[PDB]
C-alpha cells in the first residue's frame, strides 16, 4: 500500500524539511565515529511517504492520547535511522523495530538532532558502516533517514548526565543534561504512535 511520492527542490515543502535536517546537525562526543565526521549533507531526494492504512492507525492512536490528556496528542516531527527503514516505510513501526539496549529502555527512540539518527542508519554505533566500503563515515554511499510525525501525549522526563511507558505516560523524553548543545530523544512503546512521513536520502559532506 506504500507509495513513495518525490518531492521536487522548488517545492516549499522540500525547502522546509532539508531545513530542518541541516540546522539539526551537531557535534557528538564520539567525534563522528558512529556515524562520521561531517557538518552538513547533501541532500539527494526527499520522499513524501503514503500509506493510508498506516496513517489511519496513527491518527487513531492519536486521537486516543489526545482525548486521555485534555485534547493535546503532543505531536512533533523527529528524526529515525535505522537499517530496517524500508521495512518501516512498507509496514509500519512495530516491536521489531525497537532498541532493545537503549538507556529509555525497549522501545522506538527518536531524535531532534538528525546528526544523532544519522549515527544509526547502519547500526547501533554505526555498526560496521557502509555496506559496500565498510567506512562508517563514507561519504559516497547514499544514506536514509525518516522524518516522521511521533504523538508523545503526557511524557516522562529523564534528565541524562517492547517495555512499557511509565505508568501515566505515553512516551519518555531524554532531556539533554551534561551537553549543552544537545537536542532532546524520546521514546515511543507503541509504534502506532509515529508516522514515517519523510524519506530522507543524502549524503554526508567531507568538511573542507
Ligand atoms: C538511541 C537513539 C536516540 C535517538 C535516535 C535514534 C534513532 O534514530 N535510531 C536508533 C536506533 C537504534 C537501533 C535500531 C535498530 N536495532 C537493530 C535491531 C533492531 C533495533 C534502530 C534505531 C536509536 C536512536
Ligand atoms: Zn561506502
Amino acid at each position: 500500500g506504500t507509495i513513495l511520492i518525490d518531492l521536487s527542490p522548488d517545492d516549499k515543502e522540500f525547502q522546509s524539511v532539508e531545513e530542518e535536517m541541516q540546522s539539526t546537525v551537531r557535534e557528538h562526543r564520539d567525534g563522528g565515529h558512529a556515524g562520521g565526521i561531517f557538518n552538513r549533507y547533501n541532500i539527494l531526494k526527499i520522499q513524501k511517504v503514503c500509506n493510508k492504512k498506516l496513517w489511519e492507525r496513527y491518527t487513531h492512536r492519536r486521537k486516543e492520547v489526545s482525548e486521555e490528556n485534555h485534547n493535546h496528542a503532543n505531536e512533533r516531527m523527529l528524526f529515525h535511522g535505522s537499517p530496517f527503514v524500508n521495512a518501516i516505510i512498507h509496514k509500519g513501526f512495530d516491536e521489531r523495530h525497537a532498541y532493545i539496549g537503549g538507556m529509555f529502555g525497549a522501545g522506538i527512540y527518536f531524535a531532534e538532532n538528525s546528526s544523532k539518527s544519522n549515527q544509526y542508519v547502519y547500526g547501533i554505533g554505526g555498526g560496521t558502516g557502509c555496506p559496500v566500503h565498510k567506512d562508517r563515515s563514507c561519504y559516497i554511499c547514499h544514506r536514509q533517514l525518516l522524518f516522521c510525525r511521533v504523538t508523545l501525549g503526557k511524557s516522562f522526563l529523564q534528565f541524562s548526565a517492547m517495555a512499557h511507558s511509565p505508568p501515566g505516560h505515553h512516551s519518555v523524553t531524554g532531556r539533554p543534561s551534561v551537553n549543552g548543545l544537545a537536542l532532546a530523544e524520546y521514546v515511543i512503546y507503541r509504534g502506532e504512535q509515529a508516522y514515517p512521513e519523510y524519506l530522507i536520502t543524502y549524503q554526508i559532506m567531507r568538511p573542507e
